[PDB]
């Protein structure tokens, strides 16, 4: 047989196999590893059980069902206790209609179900569905697991839960063996002897008072503890044999504590801490310490872990607590986790190496970490990691713990860099992951510490603006001595760049050394007299190290750049305009070569010293000067120096003299372009060239727009009015060239419109023409339908000069709109990039930069890393600043979580929820007066 | 009677022996009067939706279109 | 089934589900009143 009615039903015998039926539960159509299971067994005499009876199994066991997954096993037949089941089942399922569809294997014999059908024969595979001593089977139950031998199925499920208690629960197989526990609803005579097998196979039976013939005979002996005997067992039994149904009772009693009574009117909501409180007792010293707490852990329900470590004779050990939070681990459950380190761990006797390997071993197999483990056993923390809370929230990062490293990151120290740091793995490790689905949590949760990252250091630097400057600048003894803006540049931290502390930290990095509130023009005037940097001007925070803070401060290596780049095309220009005649190369034509030789030699050292891509120290030139070759400016910084190699190049041969004045013509116009590179990393104007690149979609749009209009209009008046110099340089002029120029108003009327120009006798060809007194005008025109060419230059200038350029504006003003906050935000994170370009820079500029050329090259004959130093002391006094502000902004927000009306409406309506389980027991005081 | 809290504890409570046939005209006045929350209690607690939907209930179920529709007089255009 | 839970967990449909509740209250907090009549005959 196979699946069919959507349940999943099979027939076997009873000597087949403990594991491969749950191997065949579990593998193929797999529902889930239990938490528990509650077996169910005890049948009525055949009408309706009693109301409460009804109520335990509606809102008592079935509430602990899908509270704990928890799959029931009973009968299956629509008579027994099966039914009264499926009664509750049914029930409960269309109470909460939320609901979580609770699983339940009803544990049938074959030779009962009546309405067989006989399922598919060739392998078991129909959706065959049922016909609904010859009892059904229900359609209730999400399996039935037929026994083809009411007797032969009983010595199978005992041997089937006796392996499911021999199965670990957990991720990996680790965890705790699971509970299996028979529930006794009132049987018969068989019933006894039905659970003294379970007391030998060590099953917590869980028998209910006040239910009758099985259980409340058991009831009474279990309350009888330190001749009456056989009065009792005849109350419920009428049947003989008294002799071995008393004496089976004392083998029963022999075991007497894998044994529990559910009191009558004591539970129904304290039902799923009974079924706690009967597996605390049946462990209590030989079965794998079941420890009351690390079972609530594994049933996934945190109001039992709570309340069982606040209240209830709180002596909690160490040993208790460690394998507790192992399983808050190794099954996911962060909110665990959190309980457990509130009332505290060791962390440094439980961050043991053995229990990190124990974590890193129960990463899902099919991942793209345990193959990335198995691959290696960012590409440096492979052979970093390998098998107190910084390897802890590593350890959440890796495996995509949401809420996990959401925690860690909460009890650890180094809030900022961490949170920068984490942000770096999440960004490096999506793009080491192969599939895109899991990137999108990987990248979500990347963003995640990004807004936590600029929310605690928002604080921190409103907090003292000096103190927090430290923060970025400390040497950050992970990742070989790193630094938090080098963190924040490695990450593409763009929202951690854009805040105004770390941009008003840029400023002062900018100004390094030189007070970064000092004017402009002060600058101007301390560059062009060095003798008044020492002045009642420019103030900073030994002489020599005076000067060297000056010129070593990257805004004046930006000026010394800027004035030595506008002297070089100032000297380029006078070498094109004045001092470019057919002679060889002059004084400052030489001296122009020799400047864009040191821009070359100026060119290379970005190149060969130049992280979302490589790491820090390639040092494989095919990386290096990638990542060269991949920067606009440097495609246009050697555009601008391969053509004036090749303007040279023509120039000093003789025959392509012209042509090499009109490369470098070209060539100056690449190099003046370049001085928009350069002053992007002015804040007044910088972030509105990073603005003029995305204007080009709008641009190329007009062009397009215009071009085919200035194709149809040029076409059309060349064709009307036709020219006797029709030469296809001059066809395409009059074409394109002078149709542009229109736009610009230069409309020229006297060369289109015939009534403007006089010599109307100007051809021999048939037809009246008239001579247009233009050069490339044509010769003569012809004056056929010359009313419509100077309406069809009506039209174009409606098109063109209205509709196109006032449409430009409409659409430039939108995407200026747009791209306003993102290319500000851009700019912000490329700041940085460009203020260390130049602190990295020597002093010297272009022309001189040959003298720090020819150092550093002595340098190796003869054999910008920013971060402040401090004391370790004071050091220590920084995190411990921060630690500070840490916990005074997590408060703050838990503070502003709680106090928010989204998380009073929970708070109310579980406190009336909390009424309503209260003001019931009220209600049941009208039972308690009318038994009065 | 047009009333849910009625329904659902009939059907949730009170000795629940629901057989087909209880279940399966009790869905058409869920069908042929408007009242859609009956529904999907129905269907939460399953029909058979293959012995439900036989074309004789389908017609019962297009001939409580109101009279005065785009769809009645649409039908019988057509017919 | 998301789209029921984000229905469930709005802020909307627990104003109704605590006054539902409230509603569910006094209607056996009612019960708790005649009480006093369960006394008065005693
Ligand atoms: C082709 C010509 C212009 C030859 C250059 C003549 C130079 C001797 C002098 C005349 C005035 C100088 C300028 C005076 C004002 C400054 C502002 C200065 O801006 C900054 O460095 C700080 C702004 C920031 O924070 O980014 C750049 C250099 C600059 C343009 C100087 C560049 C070189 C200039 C043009
Ligand atoms: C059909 C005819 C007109 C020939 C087409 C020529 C244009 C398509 C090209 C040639 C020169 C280009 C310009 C050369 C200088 C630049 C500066 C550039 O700004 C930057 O490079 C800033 C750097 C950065 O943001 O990364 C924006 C485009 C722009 C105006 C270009 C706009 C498009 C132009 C006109
Ligand atoms: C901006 C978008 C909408 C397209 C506009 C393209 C024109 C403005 C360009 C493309 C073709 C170019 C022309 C190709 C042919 C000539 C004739 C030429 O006149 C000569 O005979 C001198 C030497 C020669 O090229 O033969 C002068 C340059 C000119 C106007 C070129 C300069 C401007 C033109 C018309
Ligand atoms: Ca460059």
């Amino acid at each position: 047989t196979g699946a069919g009615r959507h349940s999943n039903f099979l027939r076997l015998s009873d000597r087949t196999d403990p594991a491969a039926v749950y191997s065949l539960v579990t593998r193929t159509w797999g529902f889930r590893a239990p938490n528990l299971v509650v077996s169910v067994l005890g049948g009525s005499g055949g009408p309706v059980l009693q109301t409460w009876l009804q109520d335990l199994l509606r809102r008592g066991l079935v509430r602990a069902a899908q509270s704990t997954g928890a799959w029931i096993v009973t009968g299956g037949l629509h008579t027994g206790i099966g039914r009264h089941v499926g009664v509750a089942v049914r029930d409960h399922q269309m109470a909460s209609t939320g609901g979580t569809k609770v699983v339940a294997m009803g544990v049938a014999p074959w030779g009962v179900v009546r309405n067989r059908d006989t399922l598919i024969n060739p392998k078991g595979s129909f959706p065959a569905r049922y016909r609904w001593v010859q009892f059904p089977l229900d359609y209730n139950y999400s399996a039935f697991f037929l026994v083809d031998d009411l007797g032969g199925e009983n010595r199978f499920r005992l041997r089937l839960e006796s392996y499911i208690s021999q199965q670990k629960t957990g991720v990996g197989g680790t965890g705790i063996d699971i509970p299996v526990l028979l529930l006794l609803i009132d049987g018969d005579e068989k019933m006894l002897t039905r659970i003294e097998n379970a007391t030998q196979a060590q099953l917590p039976c869980l028998l209910v008072a006040g239910s009758g013939g099985a259980a409340d005979c058991l009831a009474e002996t279990l309350e009888d503890t330190l001749g009456e005997a056989r009065d009792r067992i005849r109350r419920f039994f009428p049947k003989g044999d008294l002799e071995v149904l008393q004496a089976q009772v004392e083998r029963i009693m022999t075991r007497k504590e894998l044994l529990t009574v559910y009191s009558s009117e004591d539970g129904s909501e304290e039902f799923e801490t009974i079924v706690l409180k009967a597996l605390v007792k049946a462990c209590g010293e030989a079965s794998a310490y079941l420890d009351e707490l690390r079972l609530a852990v594994a049933w996934n329900r945190v109001d039992i872990a709570q309340s069982e470590l606040f209240r209830g004779d709180i002596q909690w050990r160490s040993f208790h607590l460690e394998a507790s939070l192992m399983d808050a681990l190794l099954n996911d459950r962060p909110e665990f986790v959190r309980l457990l380190i509130s009332h505290g761990l060791s962390l440094g006797h439980f961050l043991t190496p053995m229990r990190l390997a124990q974590l890193y071993s129960a990463a899902p197999s099919n991942s793209l970490i345990r193959n990335l483990l198995d691959q290696a056993s960012v590409g440096h923390v492979l052979r970093m990691l390998l098998g107190p809370w910084s390897d802890l929230l590593l350890w959440a990062l890796l495996l995509n713990r949401a809420q996990m490293a959401m925690y860690f990151w909460e009890m650890g120290s180094n809030a900022v860099s961490s949170a920068l740091g984490a942000c770096l793995l999440l960004r490096v490790m999506a793009r080491l992951e192969p599939d895109a689905e899991e990137a999108a949590r990987r990248k979500d949760l990347a963003f995640k510490f990004e807004g936590m990252g600029v929310d605690l250091f928002g604080e921190c630097y409103r907090s003292s603006e000096v103190r927090a400057a430290r923060l970025l600048l400390r040497r950050c003894p992970l990742w070989g001595d790193a630094t938090c803006l080098q963190l924040a540049m490695q990450a593409d931290a763009r929202a951690f760049f854009a805040q105004d502390g770390v941009q008003s930290l840029l400023t002062q990095k900018w100004w390094g050394d030189m007070a970064s509130t000092t004017p402009i023009w002060a600058l101007v005037l301390a560059f062009f007299c060095p003798p008044l940097i020492y002045t009642r001007l420019i103030t900073f925070r030994r002489c020599l190290r005076r000067w060297f803070h000056f010129w070593g401060a990257p805004v004046t290596i930006f000026m010394g750049n800027v004035v030595s780049y506008l002297l070089f095309l100032l000297l380029f220009s006078r070498v094109l305009l004045v001092d470019f005649q057919p002679a060889p190369p002059g004084s400052l034509e030489l001296l122009l070569y020799f400047w864009a030789f040191t821009l070359l030699c100026e060119e290379l050292r970005q190149g060969l010293s130049g992280s979302g891509g490589p790491g820090p120290g390639h040092a494989s030139l095919s990386q290096r000067l990638r990542l060269y070759l991949a920067d606009s400016w440097n495609q246009c910084d050697l555009v601008a120096l391969t053509c004036f190699l090749l303007g040279v190049g023509c120039r000093l041969t003789p025959g392509l003299y012209h042509l090499g004045r009109t490369v470098l013509c070209i060539d100056f116009m690449v190099f003046t372009v370049r001085l928009l590179h350069i002053f992007t990393v002015n804040k007044q104007l910088g972030p509105k060239i990073v603005i003029v690149s995305k204007m080009m979609k709008d641009v190329f749009f007009f062009l397009f727009f215009l071009g085919v209009w200035l194709v149809a209009y040029g076409v059309a008046t060349e064709g009307l009015l036709r020219p006797r110099d029709s030469d296809f340089p001059s066809i395409l002029r009059r074409v394109f060239y002078r149709p542009y120029l229109q736009i610009f108003g230069q409309i020229p009327q006297e060369d289109m419109d015939v009534a403007l120009m006089e010599h109307s006798n100007c051809s021999s060809e048939p037809g009246f023409w008239a001579h247009p007194p233009g050069a490339q005008a044509g010769t003569c025109v012809s004056q056929y339908a010359n009313w419509l060419v100077v309406l069809l230059l009506v039209i174009f200038l409606l098109v063109a000069n209205i509709l196109l350029v006032n449409l430009l504006i409409a659409m430039f003003s939108y995407t200026f709109g747009k791209v306003q906050g993102n290319s500000d935000l851009y700019w912000k994170a490329q700041r940085y990039r460009l203020i260390r370009e130049f602190h990295s820079r020597p002093a010297l500029a272009p022309p001189f930069i040959v003298i720090s050329h020819l150092r550093l090259l002595l340098r190796q004959l003869c054999r910008e890393h920013f971060r402040v130093y401090l004391s370790k002391e004071a050091e220590r006094k920084l995190l411990t600043w921060e630690s500070v502000h840490k916990e005074n902004f997590l408060l703050a927000r838990a503070r502003d979580k709680r106090e928010s009306d989204s998380e009073r409406l929970k708070r109310t309506s579980q406190k009336v929820d909390l009424a309503l389980k209260q003001l019931g027991h009220i209600r049941e005081y009208e039972q308690r007066l009318k038994v009065l």
